[PDB]
């Protein structure tokens, strides 16, 4: 069972960073812009049952951006990721969130797990709010939300077990779909 994961978010708001940090335990201060998509496969435990996560990272920076998508499609889960000291990057959440629909084109998108991810929350100048972060997930189907630091792991496990967990569900239930698909 390979779960595919996807991470999307503006340019700067540390994507490379949680994934560097949780699959080799590594973080780095100097920022390397990421071109294109590739991933990382990880061996994780979700419940007590061994799968491998493929965490794909992209580009934040649109002229960076891969120009196929076919990856997204059979995606399991996607990872929408803001900086908390950056309005901007949280105003995005929409269009990224309805990028990902459209290039992943899951049947039942409103069930489709995402989650949230307000990143460097260890930065003092913090400018969005837990609570106005809260009530964008609630408003998007109730979708979970982690505020994590990648520069002092705070909460990037925690985070990536939830990730793991809903992202093994909606595989089960893809694979259960094409086998058993429920009557109209
Ligand atoms: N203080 C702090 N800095 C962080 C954190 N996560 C990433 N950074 C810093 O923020 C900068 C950008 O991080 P990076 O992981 O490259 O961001 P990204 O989303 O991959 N950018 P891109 O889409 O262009 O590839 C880096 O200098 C990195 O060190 C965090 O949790 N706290
Ligand atoms: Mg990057």
């Amino acid at each position: 069972v390979l779960l595919k994961v996807i991470i999307l978010g503006d340019s700067g708001v540390g994507k490379t960073s949680l994934m560097n940090q949780y699959v080799n335990k590594k973080f780095s201060n100097q920022y390397k812009a990421t071109i294109g998509a590739d991933f990382l496969t990880k061996e994780v435990m979700v419940d007590d049952r061994l799968v491998t996560m493929q965490i794909w990272d992209t580009a934040g920076q649109e002229r960076f951006q891969s120009l196929g998508v076919a990856f997204y499609r059979g995606a399991d889960c996607c990872v929408l990721v803001f900086d908390v000291t950056a309005p901007n990057t949280f105003k995005t959440l929409d269009s990224w969130r309805d990028e990902f629909l459209i290039q992943a084109s899951p049947r039942d998108p409103e069930n489709f797990p995402f989650v949230v991810l307000g990143n460097k929350i260890d930065l003092e100048n913090r400018q969005v709010a837990t609570k106005r972060a809260q009530a964008w997930c609630y408003s998007k189907n109730n979708i979970p939300y982690f505020e994590t630091s990648a520069k002092e792991a705070i909460n990037v496990e925690q985070a990536f077990q939830t990730i793991a967990r809903n992202a093994l569900k909606q595989e089960t239930e893809v694979e259960l779909y094409n086998e058993f698909p429920e009557p109209i």
